Formats: C-alpha cells, structure tokens, sequence
C-alpha cells in the first residue's frame, strides 16, 4: 500500500480546530483514521508592521502567519477554502505534504466572495508550509499569505509542557526601514532579494517584551517553526541556549545538541529546547543585519530560581535588546498617529523619543546621560548642547569626530554617523534629550531633519 | 589502502559514454575495473535563453549543462579536453571528486584548436559537479560551462525505471529579463549576485509542456540534480509531491521523506520519487521570485489512473504553470524574429500576445475576456477599452484604481501595475485583446509603449 | 542532572592557554573538571586588509578572527573581558554554547579602559562561534569581533597529525574591492548584504603562499572552520580533494566522505583530511564569485612522493590561483607606499605591474608575452602596442574586438573589458609591460587611466 495506509474514516466527521500565531490546536489524541472537514477563509487587511507603520496584508483567517491546521497522518480532509467579498484579489492555496497537482492548488481557485472545496488524503507524516499560489505568485506570498499544516504520526508527539508557533518572513516596502505612514509592497525590492523588514510572525515587535513567549525553569517547549520566504534562507539560532532536537518536515534524520540550523525557504522544521537558567532567550535569523537592523528576533522568556553555579553574572540585556528590552514602544505609535492628526505635542516627542534612545544613543551616553568621564562626553545639562542645539542635528546624521570639549572636560573620541534614522525619528530623540537632565527644553520637528539632511 | 582498492585495470580499454541532458548513461554494469577513455570537447556558440533571446553560451559538448560522464569507483580514467577551434578563449576542467591539484584543472589548460590529456584513478563514489577553472573562473561558469559526473559504488545503484539530469544555475545578461536580442555577459550583476535569469538546463522553458519530463503511475523516477552557480544557493523543491530519498555527493548521509531541500552553490544531490496520482509535478528553486520571475521551474508529467481517496479536485494548473501551462511559446519566437526581419503582421503579435496573456493577464479577467460581474471587469466587447484604446498602455504599465464603469456596471478595486513587462510584449498583448472578442482591432506597437513608459 | 556533571572543580585553578590563528592551544589532556580563568582584551587597530588597503578592526586579542579558546565539557570558566584604554567603543562577548542570557553578553559589557568578569558552567561539548554583541550588533561583527570557543569531550577528540584555525568573513568598505588608502565601514552595503572583500582569517592573502598550512602525504589533519559573517552563508569547498568528516557545533549527527558543505552565518564545524596526493588544495566559498573576485580563497600545501596511478598530469595551477599563485604581492603595498609618499618609481610600478599580470593577463598572452600565433596576440615587442601605447589604456578598461594585425599577423577575436581594475592597477600592469620584451618603455601613470575612465 501506500504510506499511511491506515483504513477508511471512521466515526462522524471532525470539525477541525484552527488556531491563530502564536499558538497550535490541541493534539488529536485519537487512534483512528477521520474526515477532517477545514474551513478557511482569505481575509486582505491593513495591519500595522512597525510602529506608525500600516501594510495591507493578505491573510489565511486574519493573521501572518495563517490559521494553523492539524490533523493525523491516514486522515481524508475536505478543504474548504473561501475569499471574503471585500477581497480584490483571486487566491487559492498549495499544502506542502499533499498528493497531487499544486498541492491543492489546481482545484482551489477562488474568487472574491466564492468558495471551493477539494479532498486529500494526509499519506505523510511532518511539519509543512502552506502558501498561496495565485500569479504573480511571489507577490501573493510577500504579502502574508502562508502558515503551518501538522500532520502527526498515528501514536501522536511526545509531550511537552508547552507548544508554540513562530514563523519567519521577508517584506518589501517602497519606503525604507521605520519610514511611517501606509506602504505599498515593492515589486523591485521583492526581484531583487532586498527586504526592508524580516520578522517573525507579521510584525516588528511581534514575540518581544509584553508579547514574549514564556515558560518555567525545568520544563521542556516545543515550537513549530516555519520560514515562509518568499526569498530569505535563515540561519536561525537561539542565542544564549542550544536545541535538544531538530526535524525538518517528514525526514527520518533528526539532529540533536546544535545552536544554529538552516532552514530553507519555504521549509519547516520542529525544534525542542528545555528551560534550565532564567532570563530572556532570543530567537534570530544569525544573518546578522536581517536580525539587529530588520526586526527578526523573538523572545522566549523563562521564569524560576537562579543556578549560579551554572550562569553567574549581571543582567543589562539593553546593550543587545536596545529599543525591544522593554515592555512595548506605544509611545512611538501615538506620536505617528498625533502627528497625522497635527495634534502632536512636546510631551508625544519626549515619549517616543524616550523609546528609541534605548540601545540607539543609551549603549555610549548612559540611560541617565551622564555618559563617562573622559571617554563619552554627557548629554545631562550638556553646555556643548546648549550652545547650539540646532548642530545635534548634523551630529545624530552625519557623526562627529575630533577634539572638543564639554562640561570642562576634553574628549578626542568618534561618534558614527546615524544616517538610517528617519527624520520624526532623530526629531523625536532630540526633543526627548532638550527636555531631560535640566537642559533648556524646546523641540525638534521632522521637517528641521528634513531640511538638515538636504544640505550638501 | 587508499578508497577504491579494487585491483589493477583489466580487460579492453573503454571508450566512455556521454549523454546530453535531460537523459544519463547507461549503467556500467560490470564486475571489475577498467581503463576508461574520455573524450569532452568545448563549443562556444549562441542558444536562445528564453524566446528571442539569445546568448553566447561556453559548453562542454554542445549543451547547459554538460555532457553527462558516468564511471565506476576504482576505474583509472584517461581524461581527453578538446577545445573546438573556432572558441575564442582558452578552457580547461576541475572534476569534484578527483583525488589531486584543482581537480584536473593543473593539468588540462588547453588553447583554441589543442587538446591536452591527463590521467586520474576514480577514488571517490558519488554525483559530483565539473566545471572551467580557467581565469577569470566565475565568468566561464556564469557562461555555462559545468556539468555531472556519476562515479557508481562497485555493485552499482539500485535499479529504477527512469533516470533524468536536471542542473540549476544564475545567468547575468545586460538587459533586463525577457528583453529581446542577443544579450551579452555583465559582470558587475554577476560580482553582486543579482541574477536575471535562474534556469534548469540553460534555458526558460527547457523541462516544460512539450519539453517535460515523464513517468506513469507506480513508477520509480531517479533525478541527477546539480547547482552549477555561480553563486546561488537552491532552496530545492517538488510541487504536490516527496522525496523518498535525498543524498549529497557521496556522503554518507541519507535523508528520507522530504520535500524542500538545500543545494550549496557547487553541490549535487541524487533525490528519488515514486510517482503516485497523474498530473504535473514542478521542480522549483522555492526562493520563490527565481522560480516564477526568473525561469527556476521544470516539470515530471504523470500518467496513469485517477485515485480519488488520495486526490480528489478540479485541475486548473495555469493559475500558477501561467504561460507555462501550455506545449510552448513559440508564437513569440517567430513574432520576434518577424521584428528583426521588419515583417511584423498583425496577425504575429495576436498570435504572441496569446501566449503571454496566459497567467499574467487570465486570472482575473479570464481566458475569454469575460471577467466576472462587479469583481473584475471584461475585456471582452470592452466599451472602456474601445473608449480610448491608448489608455490601455498605462493601465498595463502602471495600474488601475478608483470607481470606474465598464459595460454598464460599477467597479472600484485594483490593478496592480505591470512595468517589469518589456515593450514589445505589453505591445503584443493589446494587440491580441484588440483583435479578439469583437474588440475594435488595430495594434499597438512596441515604440508607441515606449514613448509612454517615458512619460513623467 | 544536566549535562556535563562531572563533578565539582578539582585541582589548582587553570590560567586558559589562547592562540592566534591559524594555530590551535594544545589538547587539555586531563580526566577531571576544573576551574579554568579566561582573560582576553578587545584591542581596535588598524591592519592590512588587501596589499595597500588598509581597515580600522575591532578585535578580540589583536587578530581577526579573535583567539582561539579551549576548555573540556563540565569545566567552569571565570571570564575576564578587558577593553584597552585605546579603545573608542565600548564592547562585550556572547559565546555561542553558554547556558545562559546573551550567552554572556548581558554580564560582559565594558567601556574603554575597564574589565568586567562573568563566569559560565561549560555544559555543552562542540565546536562554537563567540562574538561582540553591543549596539549596533552588526557594525561590531562587521569590523572582525567574532572568533572560535571549543569544548572538549572528557575523553578529548581522536589524535590527528595537525590542528589549524580557519574562519570566514564578510567586509564592507566605502571603496571597490582592491581600491588602496584607509577604507571606512559602508553601513549601506552591510544593511544590503552586498560585501566588497568576502576573506578568510581577515586578509586577502591570509593563507595563501608563504603563509599556506602545511602537511604530508599520509598525515591526518583536523580543521576548525568558522563563519564569522555578518550576513553570508559559505558553500564551504575544498578544490581537489574530499572531507572525512563534518561535524557542526556539538551536534550528534557526523556526515562522512563529502566535497562541498553549508555554513550557516554564525555557524562552525569540525573537519577532517587525510592527504592523498602532492600539491595545493584550496579552501573556498563555492558562491564562486566570492572565491576568485572577492578573495575567499586559502591553501593546505602538501609535500611528499607522487603516486602517478592516483593522478598523473602537469602543474600549471596559476590558471586559477592567478596572482595568488606566488609567494607575495609584497611589490604591490610598496608600489602603494611609494605613491602616498611622492616617491614612486617607474620600477617599483613594474614589479607591482608584474605581480598583477599573473592570471589576470597571462591566461591569454602568455606569462613571456608572446601570446599564441593567430589565437592570442603578443604583447612582446608588440608593433601594434608601439604604434599607440595610450590605446592601451582603453584596450584594458573597455575591451577590442574585430579584425587586427600584430606583428604582420592577423587576428578576429574578442578581448573582454577589465573595468573592475583600479587606475592604479591598470598603470602598473600597462608600465610591467612598457619595460618588458624590449618594448619601448616610458609609464603610464594612475591620473593618466582616471582621465580616460572619465571619457564618454
Ligand atoms: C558608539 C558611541 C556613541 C553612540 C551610539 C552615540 N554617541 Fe553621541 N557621541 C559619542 C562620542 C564619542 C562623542 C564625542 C565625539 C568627539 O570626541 O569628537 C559624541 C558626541 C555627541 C554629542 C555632542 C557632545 C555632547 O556631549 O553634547 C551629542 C549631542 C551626541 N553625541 C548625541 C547622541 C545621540 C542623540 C545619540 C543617539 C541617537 C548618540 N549621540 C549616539 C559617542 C556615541
Ligand atoms: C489581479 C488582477 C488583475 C490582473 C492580473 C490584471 N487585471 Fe486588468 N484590471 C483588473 C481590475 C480590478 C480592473 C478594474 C480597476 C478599477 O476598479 O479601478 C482592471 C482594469 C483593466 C482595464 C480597464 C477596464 C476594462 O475592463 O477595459 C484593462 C484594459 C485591463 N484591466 C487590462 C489588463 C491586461 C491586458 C492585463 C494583463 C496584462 C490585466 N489587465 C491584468 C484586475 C486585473
Ligand atoms: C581571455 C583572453 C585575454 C585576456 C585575459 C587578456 N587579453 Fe589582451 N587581447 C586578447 C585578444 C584576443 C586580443 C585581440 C583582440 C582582437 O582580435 O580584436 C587582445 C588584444 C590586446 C592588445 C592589443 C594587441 C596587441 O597584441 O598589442 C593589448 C595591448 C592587450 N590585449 C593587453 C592585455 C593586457 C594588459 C591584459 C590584462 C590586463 C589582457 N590583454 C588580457 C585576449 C586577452
Ligand atoms: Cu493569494
Ligand atoms: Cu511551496
Ligand atoms: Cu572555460
Ligand atoms: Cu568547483
Ligand atoms: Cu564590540
Ligand atoms: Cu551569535
């Protein structure tokens, strides 16, 4: 027979229960082969990136990634796939791990307000992507349009104590990183292989600070990892831990005891850790800029007693998590929205400015400003500041090197340039510095950065 | 001993037999090792990359990728370069899997019009990529020159019913992709890896409609795959189907049940599948822009019976295979050829245009024009069309939105525009919707988009 | 218990033996856990990337990559991190293989001047990548913070002949590849993952010639290759030869017997050689372009008896080693010197001249000029040269096509354009071959190329 050959359905027919990111259905927990009935419907819709960031996302059941789907290997399932009429678009939907033509999509087309159904035999066993494969198909992907199907072993999984589902994507805007407002998808960037943003699960932020994942000391989780491309390849590491194991899709081979695996695009792969030190566990593509400068890091953080003979030391995770150590950055989404509206205050300013000093000026001139005596000059009543604050402008673009002197102090040291900052964000972090540690006050707009970075 | 230690050469030399892709050499079957003699020669000569567009192509033995070489571990092999007299550079060759200095590069430098011989015991099992080693090396790949050689283990492989060659590589030409001409190499997208073209075999099209691939139902398919580069690594992948094996070079090493798998730049892997339910199954670079922008899709065409426990589903493949759904687009050959030769007739762009308007113009409008009342709006007896035909030129080039009315019914959604076409085929395939559908007629032509793809 | 529990630290405490690339510290050679001190010191300097370029590194111990660090499993390392007073930057450390928060990088910050100290159990055997982790993460990577930490099994690893230190890099500077002076860090290209220098051990020429690895016919040698990045995964190749083994991190999967390997960004491995046959094998990135234009190549030299059954055949291996072939390119940094002095000399140009024609010129015409009759023309003694020595300039840079006479013979061939060349690298090569093969002499100087790069 063929592989999964486990008898007819059985029973009545199952219902199938989907779930939304960041978490998986409960495991089937049966002993017998069923018709899964899967509803899923195609929902287009603006959601926020990054902060003050809109995109118009295409969604299976409202989130990227899509609903996930989980079922046993010798299941028949009856797909049905339906586009809500405020869609613009036809779509259709591909599983990797069926059998036959697309993967489903030859027999899934659908328009606009329509609905179509087809039925597959699950005969592989594995973790898969599936995507949507309308032409022009990259775009169609870029937009969100992927998630995770599970597909089990008749006996089930082991168990774990906790089950969680973490998908990695490449985004193509027409303006560049952080730039605000509602962005288009860029075809040229896409061709090209040139994301402005890579994150996981939709959004800048979207697995950190109040929105990380959790578990205790001692206990073992499991995550569904996913790598929905369309172009990326991800060199996905979790930093400060190791993966007790590592299976890509229905393979025989598993690998165990490894920090840093491959995963291709368009490929999925089940990872097991166990949690054994406290503290905030950071899962990145090690491509480096695509994690640090792009927005691909998600957290899992782990509660329980310290093991000091295990790990013994201080705990300043700023220095790396800079502008995500902290709970959120809402500031920065209220400044947008005020400033849209021109209600934008001095104190909306200070706010978000205070949220993106983290990491971003903090790592060299101290949370306080105080900075170092001799060796990064301070920002606290900063007289070099005061005597004309409209050149902390010129410094946050372009740097700044050479002898100077500040607070009775010299210095001879080097500042990079910050060019990659947008202009509401260096006007926001200037205005936040003007107004703390007794310096004079007043503001900095978008449109004085604007017209600083067009000088020659 | 060293690996391979399987006696002196006996018998009779052996004059080698090569293959041209897509199909490999018989095997060896024999018992003991031989003397065998191989005799490769390099051809420069002009290939269509895509339909007309042609391309100075550097190849051993006439073809992208290479003669196919296939020998038995522990053989010694006399290895022969010819270099066809009329090349106009110097050549030579670097076997993976050879045990001694640049592979056989050292000693088999060989001018236009000379042959040179070196000898090599085949110490190493496995499938292994050759390619030019000549200065500068990433230019000579780039223009073609690799290829396969299989080295059996001494009991040979396990017998199947099939057996294919499939070689994935990155082309750098100066114009853009589908750009018409004769197209030469640029090396400042080659050093940035920015290819833009991404094929199986040397060409678009060359594993496709009339060109696929076939097995029937129940059959067993060996693929020799290799990734000549340059600089690409392959996110590799069957649509609607699984690997039941998947093994690197000669490691070792066998994964088993997998569909996505990585190809290093340089690397080749034997992958085997049992064909299961009819239909067309698509080879594809999953970095999904290569595969459905760039060329990166080939095809296994199944036939044999309907099973519908396992797939049960309407089959409409063009919604993803778009202009690659049909036998061939040699409409557009000839159309282009007629330009060159200044006998372009309205009937050769209809014609071309036809082919292109499948996938890029047919999932939303429909193969007839049609569309569908208040989601997408006809093209067939269009009254907005007829209105001003011209428009037509920048609605292609640069989208469509808002309110607008069309045969007496109301729309407001979107088109997105379309600039990546080149000139010629946004011409054609107005052409062809003007003379279909008891459209007004006329043409448009490839200087009239042009002029208004330059307008501000 | 976890892993790694051998037991409390025994003994007198251990003061860590670090080495500096490409040498390994010896093996630890005991059967008991100990307490193992660790001090080493970021020191920023400028140092030679290429002949006459020079960069401004941040390095952890003076090199790039940083010192090599060995421990045994169930160890406990006191980590004293120290950043000298020279420092501009502030910095810290994450060891990949550490239980715990940034794998150290959260307990490791420290400004100029200072020293912190953290201390780690090591309960994870393998072989692991550590690196900087301060704000902004992918700057500090990018200017050569990463090295190789391992951890012993308590067994320790089997016996081989040698033990070298290999790791790979990604560098981005303001100018082109091989342009001379002082080069910034271009954090435009490094967001763009578009490296100018892809390098093993931090240098153009690290390996290669008289600074090659060294061993002999029979001998077993054990390479701990490390990827750096920041962004590039290497298609890890070694030309001419196969890996006995490839182990990843501390992983329990070993693949055996194969040629080409994927190092993820931030990955390493273990490999193993065993020497087979006399001559240079080279270490590249298989995404060829980065081997053979961006510098990612490095040589194991082989000494000892020929076996003529193995491989029988010339030795012309400047085909493809090209201007990396020699001993040095000494003569190009003094040419470079001398031009930033105001004392260049027509000889220092035709030294520095004849170090750049190896591969990149005499591929065609020959390493004595005289070219081959009818097929490539001579540059020795050449009329055509003499009737107009500055055409030669544009000949370099633009390329000649089309019928020709040299030396009363008759040519119709293709010379491609070498635009890539420096102005520097064009006028010495052009001035070598002015003062050879009684050619006329004079020089042609970098101002004299600039102007004429500059015509339309
Ligand atoms: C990596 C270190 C570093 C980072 C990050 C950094 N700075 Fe600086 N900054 C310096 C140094 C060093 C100087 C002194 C330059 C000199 O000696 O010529 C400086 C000088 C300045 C000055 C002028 C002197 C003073 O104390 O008033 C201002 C204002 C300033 N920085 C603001 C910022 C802001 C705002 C940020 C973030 C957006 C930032 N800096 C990020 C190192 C840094
Ligand atoms: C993804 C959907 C889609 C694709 C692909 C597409 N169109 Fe359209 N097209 C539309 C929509 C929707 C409109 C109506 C726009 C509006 O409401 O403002 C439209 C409008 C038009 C119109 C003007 C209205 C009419 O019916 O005459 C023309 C002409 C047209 N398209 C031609 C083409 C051609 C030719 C192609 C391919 C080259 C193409 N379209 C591809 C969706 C699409
Ligand atoms: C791949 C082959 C190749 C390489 C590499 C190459 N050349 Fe040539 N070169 C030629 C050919 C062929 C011609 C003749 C062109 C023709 O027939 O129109 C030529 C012509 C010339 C000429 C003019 C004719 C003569 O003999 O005086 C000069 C000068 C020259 N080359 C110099 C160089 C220099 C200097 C280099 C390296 C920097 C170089 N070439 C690299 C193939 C090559
Ligand atoms: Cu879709
Ligand atoms: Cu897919
Ligand atoms: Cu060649
Ligand atoms: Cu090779
Ligand atoms: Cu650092
Ligand atoms: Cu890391």
């Amino acid at each position: 027979k063929l592989p999964g050959d486990f008898g007819p359905p059985r029973g009545e027919p199952i219902h199938a229960v989907l779930t939304s990111p960041p978490l998986v259905p409960p495991p089937v927990n049966r002993t017998y082969p069923a018709k899964v009935i899967v509803e899923l419907e195609v929902v287009e819709k603006e959601m926020q990136i990054s902060e003050g960031v809109s995109y118009t996302f295409w969604t299976f059941g409202g989130t990227v990634p899509g609903s996930f789907i989980r079922v046993r290997q010798g299941d028949t399932v009856e797909f049905h796939l339906k586009n809500h009429p405020s869609s613009k678009m036809p779509h259709n939907i591909d599983l990797h791990g069926v059998t036959g033509p697309g993967g489903g999509a030859a027999s899934s087309f659908t328009a606009p307000g329509h609905e179509s159904q087809f039925t597959f035999k699950a005969l592989n066993e594995g973790i898969y992507v599936y995507h949507c494969a309308t032409a022009p198909v990259g775009m169609h992907i870029a937009n969100g349009m992927y998630g995770l199907i599970l597909v089990e072993p008749p006996e089930g999984l082991p168990k774990v104590d906790h089950e969680y589902y973490v998908m990695q994507g490449d985004f193509y805007t027409a303006g560049k990183y952080r730039e605000k407002g509602l962005q288009p998808f860029d075809m040229e960037k896409a061709i090209d292989e040139r994301p402005s943003y890579v994150l996981f699960n939709g959004a800048e932020g979207a697995l950190t600070g109040d929105k990380a994942l959790h578990a205790k000391v001692g206990e073992t989780v499991r995550i569904f990892v996913g790598n929905g491309g369309p172009n990326l390849v991800s060199s996905f590491h979790v930093i400060g831990a190791i993966f007790d194991q590592v299976r890509y899709e229905g393979g025989t081979n598993v690998q165990k005891n490894v920090q840093t695996t491959l995963i291709p695009a368009g490929g999925a792969a089940v990872v097991k850790f166990t949690a054994r030190v406290p503290g905030s566990y950071v899962l990145v593509d090690h491509s480096i800029f695509r994690a640090f400068n792009k927005g691909a890091m998600a957290i899992l953080k782990i509660d329980g007693a310290e093991n000091k003979l295990v790990y013994s030391g201080k705990e300043l995770d700023s220095v790396y998590l800079g502008d995500r150590a902290a709970p959120n950055m809402s500031a920065v989404t209220k400044a947008t929205q005020a400033s849209v509206s021109g209600t934008l205050t001095v104190q909306d300013q200070v706010q978000a400015g205070r949220a993106l000093f983290a990491g971003t000026c903090s790592v060299c001139h101290q949370g306080n400003g105080a900075g170092l005596p001799g060796v990064f000059p301070p920002l606290a009543k900063s007289d070099f500041l005061a005597a004309d604050p409209k050149r902390a402008m010129n410094i946050v673009l372009h740097g700044l090197n050479g002898k100077i002197k500040v607070n009775g102090q010299e210095y001879d040291s080097v500042m990079p340039p910050m060019t990659q900052l947008n202009d509401d964000e260096v006007a926001n972090i200037l205005t936040y510095v003007l107004n703390s540690w007794d310096n004079p006050g007043g503001r900095v707009s978008a449109e004085d950065v604007k017209k600083v970075r067009a000088q020659p």
